[PDB]
């Protein structure tokens, strides 16, 4: 279209969220429980040590 | 504006009627009564002749 301002609004309507950023959000959310468990068991071991 | 289709619609809103065409309409409308009178008196003279 020759309408200025149509590209990105159509792009934005096409792509609410970019796939790479969405997958980054997915992997970071999946990784969080593992990091929580690792830190928690590490603190448990340190407290058990004393 | 970068909006395509804005020129002529703004031009059209600006110029409902072009001045040259409007004056042509004015002068032709003014001239019509004179031509009517000339033809009418000419026909009157021709009928009077016979």
């Amino acid at each position: 279209t020759q309408q200025p301002g149509c590209e990105n609004v159509c792009y934005d309507k096409s792509f609410p969220i970019s796939h790479v950023r969405f997958w980054v959000l997915q992997i970071i959310f999946v990784s969080v429980p593992t990091l929580l468990y690792l830190a928690h068991v590490f603190y448990v071991m340190r407290k058990e040590e004393k």
